[PDB]
């Protein structure tokens, strides 16, 4: 299988184990994950919860331990950060420049589309900043790129927006 790591930090933000869809004409890629809930397994201990009983045979403390979230975010150790509208403007220029410059040394012929696509896609998300959230690998590199986690039309299937120009691939089976 092939992995997907940022071009700045080289951190595998995701892999080809999910449904990746190239958007913006190959500019960005949408990684389709899946929300995994947790609340099964007849087994409770002090580690998770459980109260300290002593008197009375009939007594329940109720642990209430449920875990839910995006799979890729749990396995990729994704981290959600914060950002403002104005800050994002300078953020895009700073992050897009990091990829643009690096791309200029690798595929300078692709720096042009990225310049237009970057400003285009960004303006799109900005219009829905309240819907899109900033996510980063387990490193949370501020100088790197950002992962926009959104939900499909159904609002269930969680997908993240990744930048192709600012992301590299690597085939590693073993």
């Amino acid at each position: 299988m092939i992995i997907y790591r940022d071009l700045i930090s080289h951190d595998e933000m995701f892999s080809d184990i999910y449904k990746i869809r190239e958007i913006a004409d190959g500019l960005c890629l949408e990684v389709e994950g899946k929300m995994v809930s947790r609340t099964e397994g007849n087994i409770d201990d002090s580690l998770i919860g459980g109260n300290a009983s002593a008197e009375g045979p009939e007594g329940e403390g109720t642990e209430s331990t449920v875990i839910t979230g995006v799979d890729i975010v749990m396995n990729h150790h994704l981290q959600e950060t914060s950002f403002t509208k104005e800050a994002y403007k300078k953020y895009i220029k700073d992050y897009m420049k990091s990829i643009k410059g690096k791309l200029e040394e690798q595929r300078p012929e692709r720096v042009k589309p990225f310049m237009t696509g970057a400003a285009e896609q960004i303006k799109h998300i900005l219009a829905n900043f309240k819907n899109y959230q900033f996510f980063i690998g387990e490193n949370m590199n501020p100088d790197g790129m950002v992962a926009l986690l959104d939900y499909r039309e159904d609002g269930v299937t969680p997908y993240m927006i990744f930048f192709k120009d600012g992301l590299e691939m690597e085939k590693c089976l073993e």
